[PDB]
């Protein structure tokens, strides 16, 4: 028993961080191989963010210009490139302790563990899920830029998301590991702003799911929906809409609880339409949306890495 | 910005797990050093667990009946005592993946972080804090014996908590690193039940003054209260009373953002006696009280917004 907010174990993504400093700013590198990757805004200066000519910024710089700190160990780089708003520094020495990993893009609703670093020393480790209006609510302070999101396929790291900026409104944005953006943000100091957000219902769903299994029941009714008539009550609270795929992919946890989707669906529009009437779902007065089925199925199975 | 439930890096715990298998039990174990730890009810079966007798139970055992694994390779068991509630395995290799450790037994309020493992492979990792009734809110499935809760402040992992058991209510009890209980709790199979639980006090105010850090104010007010007088009306509400100890240790939080400890405890009394309407803090409908001043200290910006 138990349903709590899990992050997968960081281990492996821990033995990867680095400190990168050029001139006078510092932040985050991963140490894959003999490559280290990070923000390619390392290389300006607080003046240069205003307008920045990367090339012009690159061409530059040398490889000695360039500190990589790995624990109490200084990397020697030998090389150095950029690939879209990622900067690559090639070192003399492979990283002994690299993981078996891929670089992947998520989709909005898609969750990932957050392993937040200063200095290239981990602080601690939370999950996030990538909102539907690109950003993450992250908690990052000054000094985390480079800090990395991450997934675990069986033995697989799956990175996901390096850190870049803060919005004003205290949200996060960052690229995939192969440097492009999430979301229509560009690395500048220039007026950004997160758009209008919405709520994942299919993530809802799944916890709604995760609540049962759990012996919540209170919010279960008698009553089915249409699929269609789902939407319309799902685009009047700032829902997301809820495809066929989103309905196959909660097939296991509706076989497991006996309650069909469209079934917790018509949970859903009550809880919308009426509120909870005092009451709490795992201990939350709030609809959750930062568990995909596919964390529910492995936090009820206890999947190992 | 930001302020998430954070929980520390599980890498150094995780180069420790091994599993513990003896008979037909099977469960979790922490390899330090050249000792094993794990909960002495390895050696029950489902039968003995009613009124075990630990004693008479591990006379009949020999080194060679406990099978620890460590990854794919299997250590060699030279000698076994009981200290309390744990069992403790001597092997013949010492883990060179031991880091520096202490064992400490903590008070209810207190946070920490959990690695959940199943078979000796962590699975996920989680903050929770020991509740008032000595009882913690996991997430614990079967096979999850064994897993440790921790802290790293600075370098050095604290060991504090290890997992022992589920209760009828879905909650969970375990012992210190020594074997002691945390609670009125046994490794029996009998009429047991947590206590009524509470909410932690200082632990709500702590989080209130992070909502401060992070430039909210709206639920402050004009008002100020006496100790005594708080205490009457948050024991009416289930909150744990609020002693001159925990108004000395808000101190630092009180002088960061300019409200007084007592000050802040009459926006409290009113949140209490008015709800939220509608609104929000720091993400949350409900009073949060699993972050510890220390937490938020560690978490949030040294300058307030
Ligand atoms: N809005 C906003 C803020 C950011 S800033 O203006 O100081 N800033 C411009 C900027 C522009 C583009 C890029 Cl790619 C990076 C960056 C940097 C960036 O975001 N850094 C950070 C990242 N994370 C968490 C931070 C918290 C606190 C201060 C910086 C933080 C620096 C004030 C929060
Ligand atoms: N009530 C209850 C439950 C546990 S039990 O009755 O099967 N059980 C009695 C018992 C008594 C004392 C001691 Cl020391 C250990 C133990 C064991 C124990 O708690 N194991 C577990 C531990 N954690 C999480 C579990 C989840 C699911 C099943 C086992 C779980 C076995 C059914 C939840
Ligand atoms: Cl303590």
């Amino acid at each position: 028993s138990g349903f709590r907010k899990m992050a997968f174990p960081s281990g492996k993504v821990e033995g990867c961080m680095v400190q990168v400093t050029c001139g006078t700013t510092t932040l985050n590198g991963l140490w894959l191989d003999d490559v280290v990757y990070c923000p390619r805004h390392v290389i300006c200066t607080s003046e240069d963010m205003l307008n920045p000519n990367y090339e012009d910024l690159l061409i530059r710089k040398s490889n000695h210009n360039f500190l990589v700190q790995a624990g109490n160990v200084q990397l020697r780089v030998i090389g150095h490139s950029m690939q879209n708003c990622v900067l690559k520094l090639k070192v003399d020495t492979a990283n002994p302790k690299t993981p078996k990993y891929k670089f992947v893009r998520i989709q909005p609703g898609q969750t990932f563990s957050v392993l937040a670093c200063y200095n290239g020393s981990p602080s601690g480790v939370y999950q996030c899920a990538m909102r539907p209006n690109f950003t993450i609510k992250g908690s990052f302070l000054n000094g985390s830029c480079g800090s990395v999101g991450f997934n675990i396929d069986y033995d697989c790291v799956s990175f996901c998301y390096m850190h870049h900026m803060e919005l004003p409104t205290g949200v996060h944005a960052g690229t995939d590991l192969e440097g492009n953006f999430y979301g229509p943000f560009v690395d500048r100091q220039t007026a950004q702003a997160a758009g209008t957000d919405t709520t994942i219902t299919v993530n809802v769903l799944a916890w709604l799911y995760a609540a049962v299994i759990n012996g919540d029941r209170w919010f279960l009714n008698r009553f089915t929906t249409t699929l269609n008539d789902f939407n319309l009550v799902a685009m009047k609270y700032n829902y997301e809409p809820l495809t066929q795929d989103h309905v196959d992919i909660l097939g296991p946890l509706s076989a497991q609880t006996g309650i069909a989707v469209l079934d917790m669906c018509a949970s859903l529009k009550e809880l919308l339409q009426n509120g909870m009437n005092g009451r709490t779902i795992l201990g939350s007065a709030l609809l959750e949306d930062e568990f995909t089925p596919f964390d529910v199925v492995r936090q009820c199975s206890g999947v190992t890495f």
